[PDB]
C-alpha cells in the first residue's frame, strides 16, 4: 500500500556478508520500516557480493519489523525461477509480511560472468523473460501444482509446500515507461532509484505506472510505490561530496550498466567519470532541511516508499544523522 | 587490551549431530528444530535439500540455504550444512559457491558445502528438458562442479567445462578456512572421488558392514592418498536411521512417513513426482519400511547397534529420526544416548 515509509539500502557492492547484516540491524535500531539488498554476483576496487538471500535471512531473523527484500534480483537467468519462488515462500513463512522479492530485467555483468551463453539478449527479450517468469512464481505461490510451458520456462507437476498466508508481493524495478506500465498492471509494487532528472519522474514514469493500473482495472493507491533515494546529507561538505566516488558505476549510462559483460570494462567506464559527473546523480547536502526538500520533491510526484542509498563507507553515521536530522522532517 | 578472535580452525573427536529434515517440517519449525538440537547437546545440524518432498500427503521443502543462515543467526556452537544439496541442474554451482562462502564468512568455520548427484524429483519438477541423467552423467557433472567451485573460492577465474562455465568471475568474500565440500557416497567409485577431491563424505545406515569397511573407507584412503593429503583430513560422517522409543509399536510405526526411503535407488533417484513416490511408496507394509531403520526401545540395543558405525570408521553421526515429534526424540536422545555414545 501507499502509506509513507522510510527504508535503507544496503549495499552489498560495498560491505563485506557480516558487515552487511549489522548495518541492516542499525538500521531497525535507527527507525527505518524496511531494508532491502542489490542482488549481484559481483560488483573490484573495496569491491564485495555477499549473497542476497543469505543477508535477507539473517537480518530477518534478527529484527522485529523491517520489510525485507531484493532491489533487485533477475529471476530469469542464472536463477531458476522456481526455486526464486520456493526460497522467497519460504523467508515469506519465517517473516510473516515482512518480505517481497523485487526483480529486475538483468544486467550482463552478473550472467556472463557465472557462464551464460551466446549473445546478451536484447531488452524486449529479457523484458518478456521477466513477465513470463513472474507469473510462473505467482502461479507456484498459489500452493497448487503447475504444469508450465512458457517460451523460457517450464514446470512439471512442480508445487511449492510451503506458503505465506499473505503470499509474496511482488516489486518491479524499471528505469523507463514500458516495465513501469508492467509494473502498474501486474506489480504489488513499483520500484525506480532517484536523481535522473524530474522528467523521468512526472512525464515517464508515474503516468506509465497510472496506465498500467487504469489498462489493468487497479487502484494505482494499491501499488506500493517505492524509490532508491540517492543522498549523501552530511554537515561535513568534503565528505558529502567525496563520498560519492565510490559511487561512478551508477553514473554510467543504462545501457553500460545492463550491457557491458566484463568487469574491466566496467571499472575502466566507472574510472573514466569525473567526480563532479557522479555527484549529478546524489542530493548532496549539508543542510537537513534542504535536504528533504529535494527527497521531499519524490513524494509529490508521486512516490511513497523512500529507501535511502547512502554513499560512503560510514554508514552507521548516516543513520546517526538519519534519525536525529532527517526522519523527523521526512515523516512531516 | 588486546582481545584475539577467539577462532578454532576446522583441524575432528566422535561427533553426535542432528538431521533437520525439509521433506516432513515448514520453515519455522525446521529452524526452531535446529536450534534445540544445539539445547538438547548436538554438535552439528544438516538439513536435506528439495525443491519436492519425498511424500504429498503431509510434505513440506523449506529453503534449505535459508534454514542454515536463520539457524546460523540463532546458535553459537552448531557445525551447519545441506546432506545433501545437488549443484549441477537447478541450481547454477557459480551461486552456489557465493552462497556458501557468504554463509561461511558469516558462521566462521561452522559451514560445510554437502553435495549429491541429484533425484529427478526435484530437477523435472523445475524445469530440467530432455531424459533425466544417467548416474555417470550426474557424476561428471557433480565432480566438474566441485571443480569449478574451489577455482572461484580463493582471484578472477575463467572456466570451460563439459557442463559449465565461468568468465572473468570472481568470489569477493570467500572465508577464511574455506568451504569444506562433503560428498554424498554410495559406492566406492563416489567414495574414492570425495578421499581425492572432497573434505568429508556422507553415506547412511543399514547398508552392512562390507559396504563401509571394505568398499566406502578403503576408497576414500585411496582418493586421498591420491591426492597427497592425510586421510585423517576426511570427516567421515553418517546419517544415522533411527527411530528410537520405549514403545516398541510406536518406533516401528513411526518410520511410515519415510516410506519412500524403504522403495529403490531406482526409484528415489529417478521418480519426479511426490504423489508417484508416495503410491509405490504407501503399498508397501509396516514390516517392511521398519527394515531401513534402527529401531529400538532400550537404550543399550540402541548404543550397540549406532556403536557399529564407529567400529567401521566413521567419526560424525548426525541422527535421523522418522516420528513427527521430534523434541520428544531429542529428549530421549540426550537423557538416554548421548552419554553412551560419547563414551
Amino acid at each position: 500500500m501507499a502509506e509513507l515509509k522510510l527504508g535503507y539500502k544496503a549495499s552489498a557492492e560495498q560491505f563485506a556478508p557480516r558487515e552487511l547484516v549489522e548495518l541492516a540491524v542499525a538500521a531497525e535500531a535507527h527507525g527505518m520500516d524496511s531494508a532491502t539488498v542489490s542482488d549481484h554476483f559481483q560488483p573490484h576496487q573495496g569491491g564485495h557480493a555477499p549473497f542476497s538471500l543469505s543477508w535477507m535471512t539473517a537480518v530477518g531473523e534478527r529484527t522485529n519489523r523491517l520489510l525485507l527484500g531484493t532491489s533487485v534480483l533477475t529471476p530469469t537467468f542464472r536463477y531458476n525461477p522456481a526455486v526464486i519462488a520456493q526460497a522467497f515462500a519460504t523467508m515469506g513463512c519465517l517473516y510473516p509480511n515482512r518480505v517481497f522479492l523485487g526483480v529486475g530485467t538483468g544486467e550482463a555483468l552478473n550472467e556472463i560472468a557465472t557462464g551464460y551463453e551466446g549473445a546478451w539478449p536484447e531488452f524486449k527479450e529479457r523484458f518478456a523473460r521477466l513477465r513470463e517468469s513472474v507469473g510462473l512464481m505467482r502461479q507456484l505461490w498459489s500452493g497448487d501444482r503447475v504444469d508450465f510451458d512458457g517460451d523460457y520456462y517450464r514446470l512439471k507437476g512442480a508445487s511449492i509446500y510451503d506458503v505465506p498466508d499473505g503470499g509474496v508481493p511482488v516489486y518491479i524495478a524499471a528505469g523507463g515507461p514500458a516495465v513501469a506500465k508492467y509494473a502498474g498492471r501486474a506489480g504489488d509494487g513499483f520500484i525506480c532509484t532517484s536523481g535522473k532528472g524530474e522528467e523521468l519522474y512526472t512525464e515517464k514514469l508515474m503516468p506509465a505506472v497510472r496506465e498500467g493500473a487504469a489498462a489493468a482495472d487497479r487502484s494505482v493507491d494499491g501499488i506500493d510505490k517505492m524509490i532508491e533515494i540517492k543522498i549523501s546529507y552530511d554537515p561535513d561538505p568534503e565528505l558529502a561530496m567525496n563520498n560519492t566516488r565510490f559511487w561512478a558505476p551508477l553514473s554510467l549510462t543504462a545501457e553500460q550498466k545492463h550491457s557491458i559483460d566484463d568487469p574491466i570494462e566496467m571499472e575502466k567506464a566507472a574510472d573514466a567519470l569525473p567526480i563532479e559527473q557522479i555527484a549529478k546523480r546524489w542530493i548532496v547536502a549539508s543542510d537537513p532541511d534542504e535536504a528533504v526538500e529535494k527527497v521531499g520533491q519524490y513524494v509529490t510526484w508521486g512516490l511513497n516508499h523512500l529507501v535511502f542509498h547512502a554513499p560512503g563507507h560510514d554508514q552507521r553515521r548516516f543513520l546517526e544523522l538519519f534519525q536525529s536530522d532527517l526522519a523527523p522532517r521526512l515523516r512531516r
